């Protein structure tokens, strides 16, 4: 027969894939790796979500019925139980490939579980389970390796209500990509909502908001040089987000107000300038002879065209413990004055959408119970292309924390529980802990020590950066480039980085103005001294959940996002759900070899399989090999003591078998040979006819 996965004829990694083949091929989504879950997303339906397989993940163990609950939950999520304590989930994959679907199957888990009466209940229920493909409309973008990119931070969390359904949850966000909307390669598009507004929107409602039918006419739309898209056709797809508008609560007043923003930033964005050589020598200012750009761009915020251009693209400063009289100038080249430019159009835009969602909660959202948060983690995933650049850094450098959290957790804090129960447990083939790729970039001598340092000396541009990442490291272990390692396929002016996975290639175009990020407390006052609703709306009441002190460089700021992502995750109990595709073609029976091949191996996932076990032939469980040998030996019955390491010894030192024959961990038992098997069945045979 031989069923699931842990029984395979040969016990190899091609057989361990032709089989993972023919379960995916065979409506066997679910698969185990000694206690983690591994799902995928067919972006349909399938004749497995009701009710009925739902409450049947309910009160069993995990080797009583297929894979779905795995008992990692039902274990530890007891465990807390004993502590009535809460919990958090992490979920990891390719971007918008379902971590959507990922959380539906932990929402229609917790349901019912939690729960049942309430026709308040279930009804509701329904327009928070399309509460996904709502966001997904909006905030969402294209990219080469998914369509449905999610282009913003989620962490999501859940808390219950007394009756037992859920009550709501908050959001958080970081950083937000903000160079898509200025640079991009060739083929890909901007954000959504600037293409698909304009190929629905009625003529008459363009105009109004001072618009023409021809995106080379702005600025916004003209610094990638394309405009049309052969796959996408907004004109039909329109309908899918204007039935999602109104649907939920957000009618055409709500909706004209939050464009009166874009309104404005259409009305700003026309702000492009000629070179102005006008100083005799200094430094080339900034003129603006089309002024209606700019004072349209005054008009909206309802301020002083004049003073707004005096006060913003020129720095001022006097001070004496009142509070300065800003006047003052001083003009900056282009690069810095773009930088600006674009500095304010990104956060202003970030605060309001997670402003934004939370105002969507207010007609969601409960207030009547504070208890227990159950955690979602849902991030940008690692992106491929064959041409890397400094956007993807940030991206990649998320995966590097995201593997530090797994050894963090899978290899260091499950591993010190092992020997605090006291069972057998020694410590097999510890791979390297790589904290180094932590210490190379945080503590001083570092690379974002190193690389955010340059970003404040503007006069290190990029060549001169590049020097002081060469000699800094290239030494350090774990990290190449041209020099040292003599490849061709390195350029000089570009190193080779080496990932937890394989190999990937920088650019520099832009690297600087693109990374800095620096926005001082100059382009953020002016809106919040602004005369309108919205305009100092945007900045919600002051100090949410960031307060400490306000006036410091964001190269700071964006540090301390991703250091509240860490610390938050380390003292806690996380349960983990990884995903595979299927494939890009949104196939359902077509399997791509190389793609999900690769998946596996960059993942490191067939690694573990021979570590968090602990590697060799063939393998068998603990928990599931109990439940198959229970007629076959001695004191393992009800009766046991409840002492793994004890019960395992009383297994074997009553068939008289030396100690260092074997080998025992935690979870997964470990013979070397198949011979060793015919010695066992053999050694039983000769003590009891």
């Amino acid at each position: 027969g031989v069923p699931d996965f842990v029984l395979l004829n040969q016990i190899t990694e091609n057989a361990f894939i032709e089989n993972l083949t023919m379960r995916h091929k065979s409506d066997n989504i679910y698969t185990y790796i000694g206690d983690v879950v591994i799902s995928t997303n067919p972006f349909k339906n399938l004749n497995i979500y009701k009710e009925s397989d739902i409450k049947a993940y309910n009160g069993r163990y995990k080797y009583e019925m297929p894979p779905h609950m795995y008992a990692l939950a039902n274990d530890a999520y007891r465990s807390m139980r004993q502590s009535q304590e809460n919990q958090c989930v992490i979920i990891s994959g390719e971007s918008g490939a379902g971590k959507t679907e990922a959380s539906k199957k932990i929402m229609q888990f917790l349901t019912f579980v939690s729960s049942n009466q309430s026709p308040n209940g279930e009804r509701i229920s329904k327009m928070l389970l399309d509460s996904n493909p709502l966001l997904e409309a909006f905030g969402n973008a294209k990219t080469l390796r998914n369509d449905n990119s999610s282009r913003f931070g989620k962490y999501m969390e859940m808390q219950f209500n007394a009756v037992g359904s859920p009550i709501g949850g908050k959001i958080t966000n970081y950083l937000l990509e903000k160079s898509r909307v200025v640079g991009r390669t060739q083929g890909e598009r901007s954000f959504h909502i600037f293409y698909q507004m304009l190929k629905g929107l009625s003529q008459s409602k363009l105009d109004e908001l001072g618009l023409t039918p021809n995106a080379p006419a702005y600025e916004y739309l003209k610094k990638s040089g394309c405009f049309d898209v052969s796959t996408i056709d907004d004109s039909g797809e329109f309908k899918i987000i204007v039935k999602a508008m109104e649907t939920l609560g957000l009618k055409e007043s709500d909706q004209n107000s939050i464009w009166r923003i874009l309104a404005a930033i259409l009305h700003i964005g026309n702000i492009t300038f000629a070179e102005a050589a006008e100083q005799r020598t200094g430094t080339t200012t900034v003129k603006v002879s089309d002024t209606k750009s700019l004072a349209a761009a005054a008009s909206c915020l309802k301020t002083d065209q004049q003073s707004l251009s005096i006060a913003l693209c020129y720095r001022s400063i006097s001070t004496g413990v009142g509070k300065r009289c800003e006047v003052i100038s001083v003009p900056m080249d282009c690069n810095q004055a773009a930088y600006s430019r674009d500095a304010l159009a990104k956060a202003l835009y970030e605060r309001l959408f997670n402003w934004l969602v939370s105002k969507i909660n207010t007609i969601i959202n409960c207030t009547t119970e504070k208890g227990p948060v159950i955690g979602i983690l849902d991030i940008y995933g690692f992106e491929v292309f064959q041409n890397n650049s400094f956007e993807q850094l940030n991206i990649n450098f998320c995966n590097e924390k995201l593997q530090q959290l797994f050894i963090e957790l899978t290899l260091k804090s499950e591993q010190e529980e092992y020997v605090r129960e006291g069972i057998e447990w020694k410590n097999i083939e510890y791979f390297n802990n790589k904290p180094i790729c932590e210490l190379i970039e945080k503590k001083p001598i570092g690379l974002i020590s190193l690389l955010d340092e340059a970003c404040l000396i503007a006069k290190s541009t990029d060549q001169t950066f590049l020097d002081s990442i060469c000699k800094q490291f290239e030494k350090n272990p774990h990290l190449q480039s041209y020099v040292v390692s003599k490849d061709r396929s390195i350029g000089d002016t570009c190193f080779r980085l080496k990932h937890y996975a394989g190999d990937v290639t920088y650019d520099v175009r832009g690297f600087l103005d693109k990374n800095k990020d620096t926005l001082f407390g100059d382009l953020i006052s002016s809106m919040q001294s602004s005369s309108d609703p919205l305009v100092q709306g945007l900045f919600p009441p002051t100090r949410p959940e960031d307060s400490k002190k306000r006036p410091e460089t964001a190269g700071s700021q964006f540090r301390n996002a991703m250091n509240a992502l860490i610390t938050t995750l380390l003292a806690c109990s996380p349960h983990y759900v990884r995903c595979i595709k299927s494939n890009d073609n949104k196939q359902a029976g077509v399997i791509d070899e190389d793609r999900v091949r690769h998946q596996v191996r960059y993942l490191g996932l067939l690694e573990n399989v021979r570590v968090r076990r602990a590697g060799f032939a063939g393998r068998i469980e603990y928990t599931r090999f109990y439940n198959r040998y229970k007629m076959l030996c001695k004191k393992t019955w009800p009766s046991f003591n409840g002492t793994a390491k004890q019960a395992t010894e009383l297994i074997l030192q009553q068939h008289n078998i030396d100690k260092e024959e074997i080998r025992m961990g935690k979870t997964k038992v470990f013979i070397r040979n198949p011979t060793t098997l015919f010695y066992f069945e053999e050694k039983r045979e000769l003590e009891m006819p």
